[PDB]
């Protein structure tokens, strides 16, 4: 009585969460009809760009009640696009439900959110979806157990002159059969009951050896009682060393409560994950909705709390006047939040994704459940599309960034565009819907590729600087030699004190404010060797604005005539596809200049490593799936610097002349 769970739901793109999450909100009584993501009727989708592109783009919170107790279920997302949401909900939950449809088995966004719980130290319950639609049950099983280990089959299916109708409880030997979402007993049919007595005789057997004490019971022929065995069932799902397997639908609405009973009985409480003490919580969570204000989500891990209560944050205390749970957008006010609660925070703009709350001693890393986000990979460079958008930008990103801090917003130095980095095609996508939805229009385009400049020869001259402004004149005299170098190198030869060693700073500074534009085509410049070995200087008008000039006259005359050539990036490209596709990803490469360093084979997949200029692969990432039928996958890393090919670097060079 009085059970709360914090449950991420989570798994492959399209398993069927949503769906699920819907029936439970149906069938507890949270809302009047099951809405549909095929209409985009659901509480979880209902940002513009999940109804868009029927997927769960943001986490949703599903705020259930049943028989008293409490699971807050957050539906997540599926595509490793909106990792940060996946990760941010595990971060949030307690245990992790993982939706796996019985058509596909486990697949590889599966394994990632059960990577992710893993980490986390988070217990995981399968529940298989779609079993409407043809598959085989009982190889999955087996394919679950090859994959994920210690399963324990709770359900089998019940059919019906082969059309699925309900579920056979494995451990009490008894079915039910679901007519229109409503559930009656039925017989275990005469034909299954070996078969479920096999499986039931499994599951009591690996319940019983993780438990000490009912394992000296059966190896004695001691009787084991179903209270000892059912505390033994849950002990053993709180440390990770049984994963049960549910059969639900909430399409074809079979055992949606049998589901949430069983997510009450195997899974983990609050408390039994932290234990009683003072409030801690976390904001793992922040959607800005527009016309909404920015809305913190937080879970409570431990601790009461009351209207009125406040919480200890690095930013100060965080008063909470109000307490809200979530259920989708909507904010339900209640009067008192438990442990294991989810709260929505309104008017949040000082509280930020990751933030820990706390009452008492402050936690300690160890304390606080944290997965980390992998860096975003994929860059597009930003332009807004007029005059209205460019003065709307930077808040519209600024609320893009505190609702979705898994994108990367940075300022390219060198080509000086601005860049939005994220996780993929549809990530960016998403991104830009967003803008929109805040009033901005942006368009994205392929970054500039970062050249650079170097010289081939070694040559030598003078760069001097003369003049007198007012009465005071100015005179810097420098003599500087160049030459090829693997990295840069600055070397002070002045000899006799023709110039004072003052001034060494000021000539440096003047020969790396001039590498910056390069003579070829004004790309920074880089391996080379600069020596300052003769010059002058008069006590009276030599300065170092003098010498920076001198040394920056000397460096453009110079590299000049040091035989100067176009460098371009080289990048480390590591491909893994099909072996049949693997002939049009090297046919591919070789379009892209690239150089194949080795290929190896990871089943019927084979990993190709290879190197290529980054100007071949700036939109790898959209390409890849056609390449490989949507199973490639892919990594590019910088390796160095190399020489345009003359056919390439001349058009280079002349596009930067010809304009600029
Ligand atoms: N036949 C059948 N269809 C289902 C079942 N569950 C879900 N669907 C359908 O599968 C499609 C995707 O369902 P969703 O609930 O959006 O799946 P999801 O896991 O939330 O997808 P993502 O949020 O994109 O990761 C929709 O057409 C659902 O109607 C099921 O058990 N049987
Ligand atoms: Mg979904």
């Amino acid at each position: 009585g009085a059970m709360i769970r914090t449950v991420a739901l989570v798994g492959h793109a399209g398993s069927g969460k949503t769906t699920l999450t819907e029936a439970l909100l149906y069938k507890t009584g949270a809302k009047e009809r099951r809405g549909r993501v095929e209409e985009g009727t659901t509480t979880t989708d209902y940002t513009p760009e999940a109804k868009l592109h029927r997927t769960t783009v943001r986490t949703g919170v599903a705020p259930l009640l049943f028989r008293g107790h409490r699971v807050f279920l957050l539906d997540a997302p599926g595509y490793g696009d909106f990792v940060g949401e996946i990760r941010g909900a595990l971060e949030a939950a307690d245990a992790a439900l993982v939706a796996v449809s019985a058509e596909a088995g486990v697949q590889v966004g599966t394994e990632r959110a059960w990577t992710v719980a893993e980490r986390l130290g988070l217990p995981r319950m399968v529940v298989v979806t779609k079993l409407d639609k043809g598959g085989d049950y009982y190889a999955l099983l087996e394919d679950l157990r090859s994959t994920l280990g210690p399963i324990l089959p709770i359900d089998l299916p019940l059919y019906e002159g082969g059309k699925w109708v309900g579920l056979i409880d494995v451990f009490h030997g008894k079915a039910y059969r679901y007519e229109n979402g409503e559930e009656r007993e039925a017989e275990v049919p005469p034909e299954e009951r070996e078969r479920v007595q096999r499986f039931r005789q499994e599951v009591l057997e690996a319940i019983v050896e993780t438990d000490e004490g009912l394992l000296e019971k059966y190896l004695e022929g001691e009787e084991v009682t179903g209270e000892a065995l059912e505390k033994a069932f849950h002990e053993a799902v709180r440390r990770g060393l049984l994963y049960p397997v549910a059969l639900a639908s909430g399409e074809r609405e079979i055992g949606v409560l049998p589901l949430l009973e069983l997510i009450l009985e195997a899974l983990p409480s609050p408390t039994e994950r932290f234990g009683d003490g003072p409030p801690l919580a976390k904001v793992f969570k922040v959607q800005v909705d527009p016309f909404m204000g920015q809305v913190a989500y937080l879970r409570l891990y431990r601790g009461r709390l009351k209207p009125g209560d406040s919480l200890q944050s690095e930013a100060g205390q965080v008063r909470l006047p109000h307490l809200y749970v979530p259920m989708g957008k909507d904010l339900l006010e209640v009067e008192e939040a438990e442990a294991g609660f989810v709260l929505g925070v309104p008017k949040a703009e000082g509280l930020h994704r990751g933030m820990v709350l706390w009452q008492g001693e402050k936690p300690e890393s160890e304390e606080v459940p944290f997965a980390r986000l992998p860096d975003p990979n994929v860059p597009v460079a930003l332009h807004p599309k007029g005059r209205t958008d460019e003065a709307r930008l930077g808040e519209a990103l600024r609320k893009l960034l505190e609702e979705d801090p898994s994108l990367k917003l940075e300022r390219q130095e060198e080509t000086g565009e601005l860049l939005l980095w994220g996780h993929g095609e549809l990530h960016l996508a998403t991104a830009k819907e967003r803008l929109q939805d805040y009033g901005v229009e942006v368009e994205f385009s392929v970054p500039k590729v970062p050249y650079r400049e170097t010289i081939k020869k070694v040559a030598e001259g003078q760069g001097k600087y003369k003049k007198q402004t007012g009465g005071h004149g100015q005179y810097g005299d420098v003599w500087l030699r160049l030459e090829p170098a693997s990295e840069y190198g600055f070397e002070w030869r002045i000899t006799g004190g023709v110039i004072p060693s003052k001034y060494q700073e000021a000539i440096e500074e003047g020969i790396k404010e001039a590498a910056k534009k390069g003579v070829l085509a004004g790309f920074p410049v880089m391996g080379f060797k600069a020596i300052v070995y003769n010059g002058s200087y008069h006590e009276v008008d030599s300065s170092d604005l003098a010498f920076q000039i001198a040394a920056s006259l000397a460096f453009k005359k110079v590299m000049a005539e040091a035989h100067p050539v176009l460098l371009e990036p080289i990048y480390r490209l590591k491909v893994l596809a099909p072996q049949e596709r693997v002939g049009d990803v090297l046919s591919d490469l070789q379009a892209r200049r690239g150089r194949i360093l080795g290929m190896e084979q990871e089943g019927a997949l084979s990993v190709v490593h290879a190197e290529v200029p980054l100007a071949e692969v700036l939109e790898y990432y959209k390409a890849l799936p056609g390449l490989t039928g949507g199973a490639g996958a892919y990594t590019l890393e910088f390796s160095h610097y190399a020489e345009v090919p003359p056919h390439l670097a001349q058009r280079i060079v002349q596009e930067r002349a010809q304009e600029g």
